């Protein structure tokens, strides 16, 4: 075994992987808007109420699917993290820490990646469906986690400012109205002052 005992870390983000095994079948990982499918092998400890819903629970192991920049909670967005570090076939102790030091813990495995497409290939059509569900996620997140909402709009606005200028773009040539884009470009500025705004209402809120 070569993989197997190998640690990956994101330090500012509180997360922490290590393999355990591995069924070989590719060096591929999941991109920032790939769908997989992956398992929970046991019950998640230390979840401490936090809400989630593949962590959460109520039989192991057990299968999800998974839309990357889908999840709605703190807790699901970094399981998404996670995941873009697995190789198909990967099983995994993953870790979460908090601002306390507390880590929620749990075993994943990622079964396999359905769709693997790349940000580069992707029209500008594409790139607007994309920028379109992931405002989605931002607008479900806004009053539950506002932090996580507003780096949804982020993600969305700077997927959409690679065609700028937006005047130049048609349904001839790129698939979509220029117009489309620069209104939902707006929409999306509009939603990260809101976030802001939202953030303001409960900074002197104790959790």
């Amino acid at each position: 075994d070569w993989y197997v005992g190998t640690e990956w870390e994101d330090k500012n983000r509180g997360l922490a992987k290590k393999v355990i095994g591995l069924q070989f079948t590719e060096m591929d990982k999941p991109t920032i808007i790939s769908t997989v499918e992956f398992s929970v092998n046991k019950k998640a400890t230390n979840l401490g109420g936090r809400p989630s819903k593949y962590l959460v629970s109520d039989t192991y192991p057990q299968k999800h699917s998974l839309e990357m920049g889908t999840s709605l909670t703190a807790v699901d967005c970094y399981l998404e993290l996670l995941l873009q570090q697995f190789v198909p076939g990967e099983t995994a102790a993953c870790s979460i820490t908090t601002k306390t030091g507390e880590r929620i813990e749990f075993e994943l495995k990622l079964e396999k990646i359905v769709k693997n497409t790349q940000v580069e290939k992707l029209s500008a059509a594409e790139i607007y469906e994309v920028a379109l569900r992931l405002k989605e996620s931002g607008v479900a997140t806004f009053k539950t986690f506002p932090k996580f909402a507003f780096d949804y709009f982020v993600r969305a606005a700077k997927l959409l400012i690679t065609y700028k200028p937006f005047d130049k773009l048609t349904k001839k040539t790129n698939g979509i109205n220029g117009q489309a884009v620069e209104e939902l470009f707006i929409q999306i500025q509009t939603n990260l002052a809101a976030c802001l705004l939202q953030e303001k209402r409960y900074e002197h809120v104790i959790y």
